[PDB]
């Protein structure tokens, strides 16, 4: 069976610049707030340190986030220049091209070193996705679509302006009607208030297709639990509740590995919640979400491959009712986006014919 994981995947890097929105991919999208764990939940998924937190401030455009399962014999020889130690995990971005990160460290670093900056327009929010591949024997086949994280608290209740343009952002990816959303919320707050929950349910009223993930179990009140908001009792979201307790800011300090995180995190479900402890904890988490993300895909394909088509035609028709000029120096704006679109549908409907298995 052809797996199709890594065909939405080349999928998402073929729209990369020219717009994906319109092509509505099947995809698991990340809405968090700023304190939910979030990207704690990524690097559990992940198996080790890779995001930048925010030791003063946080990350101001989506990221896809490309899990890559691989043998653990297959290695990489470790770059830039010297050698000779081989790799059993690198990264690669789409904006470098085929350039290797054995270090994971310098990974975060091109994240930082991509996130942002006083570039192009505005202020500091793009809705341009950064593109990042994790090739790893510890990890399963899983994308994700990082957004912004947004306030805890309502956007009227705090004094920046910029955090309506965060909202409206997150409402852009997840109104894709083939978007699962992955809402983030901490077990630490009042789950019915949460803003992940709430901007969901805008373009979800019905929890069809959204998934609750409920971090930070250990950190409730004294005399309080998780039982009933983890019994799907509460919280009206469909595709599942599941609860996770992640590394904090202290273990990564203290350089504790995820191996053993999710080791106490087992021991915790079990000491807690003893009657609900196999359907949570993020190993749980990591392989529901993998056959989910595999069942929606298949789901969407047949609907998907006509839509290039379909969207194709439309295009050509576009540049039809465009005219001139054809010659030189310029083509104008909107017709050459047109040219690089037809370009993206063309190099798109070729990776799904090459799809096999009749």
């Amino acid at each position: 069976m052809e797996a199709l994981i890594p065909v939405i995947n080349k999928l998402q890097d073929v729209f990369n610049t020219v717009g994906a929105d319109i092509i509505q991919l099947p995809q698991i999208v990340v809405v968090g707030t700023q304190s939910s764990g979030k990207s704690s939940v990524l690097e559990s998924l992940v198996g080790r340190d890779l995001l930048p937190r925010g030791t003063g401030i946080v990350t101001r455009r989506p990221l896809i986030l490309q899990l890559v399962h691989v043998s653990q014999e297959d290695k990489r020889k470790t770059t830039g220049e010297e050698n000779g130690v081989e790799a059993e995990e690198w990264g690669k971005f789409l904006h470098t091209k085929n350039k290797l990160y054995t270090d994971f460290d310098e990974i975060r670093q091109e994240i930082e070193n991509e996130t942002e900056r006083i570039s192009g327009n505005n202020k500091g929010v793009s809705p341009e996705p950064i593109h990042l591949k994790i090739f790893s024997p510890n990890v399963v086949n899983l994308t994700l679509v990082d957004l912004p994280g947004m306030t805890k608290v309502p956007v009227g209740d705090q004094p920046k302006d910029i955090e309506l343009q965060i909202r409206e952002l997150i409402l852009r990816f997840i109104s894709n009607p083939n978007s699962i959303i992955l809402a983030v919320t901490a077990a630490n707050t009042d789950m019915a208030t949460s803003e992940a929950l709430k901007i969901s349910r805008e373009v979800d009223p019905d929890g069809r297709r959204t998934l609750a993930v409920i971090t930070k179990l250990d950190l409730m009140d004294a005399g309080t639990d998780a039982m009933d908001v983890l019994m799907g009792r509460v919280i009206p979201v469909k595709l599942g509740i599941i609860g996770v307790v992640n590394r904090s800011q202290l273990d990564i300090n203290n350089k504790k590995s995820v191996t053993d995180s999710i080791r106490d995190e087992y021991a915790f479900l079990q000491k807690k919640y003893p009657s609900l402890a196999n359907r949570n904890g993020t190993k749980y988490l990591a392989r529901t979400l993998n056959r989910l993300l595999m069942h929606h895909i298949r789901d969407c394909l047949p609907e998907l491959k006509t839509r290039i088509n379909v969207l194709a035609a439309q295009y050509q028709s576009l540049l039809n009712s465009y005219g001139e000029p054809v010659d030189g120096s310029g083509s104008g704006s909107g017709s050459k986006e047109a040219a690089d679109m037809l370009k993206a549908l063309q190099g798109a409907s070729q990776i799904i014919a090459e799809i096999r298995e009749t």
